[PDB]
């Protein structure tokens, strides 16, 4: 149908502007630090203290299946980043302070992002 293929242009083009927001967290982020993925080799107990890991590649993965359907979704994801780093690391620690400048920093471009995501719709 018409109306199926005009729903997948909206689906992509919020894929295109998912990437690009997603370009400009992961800048916020130049130590790499959630680049990857937590490796289960390195942390063998991670998932005994985080239930849902979460990470920059892995979020891109899913944006190029075209699998975020809204800003929300990609947001929870960016959410469980930053949340999941400041459970299972300390406050005095690299780790921990670069989530919460990645947290700040990120706000700024997600608060524009919500709105550019209504305002195009």
């Amino acid at each position: 149908s018409m109306e199926q293929v005009a729903m997948e242009l909206r689906l992509t083009e919020l894929t295109r502007l998912l990437r690009s927001v997603l370009d400009q967290l992961q800048d916020k982020d130049p130590a790499r630090i959630f680049a990857q993925p937590v490796s289960l080799k390195e942390v063998p107990d991670y998932l005994d203290h985080i239930k849902h890991p979460m990470d920059f590649a892995t979020m891109r993965k899913r944006l190029e299946a075209q699998g975020y359907k809204n800003l929300h979704e990609f947001e929870e994801d960016f959410d469980l980043i930053i949340d999941n780093c400041m459970k299972y690391n300390a406050r005095d620690t690299v780790f921990y302070r670069a989530a919460v400048r990645l947290r700040d920093q990120g706000g700024v471009v997600l608060r524009q992002a919500r709105r550019e995501v209504d305002s195009i719709g």
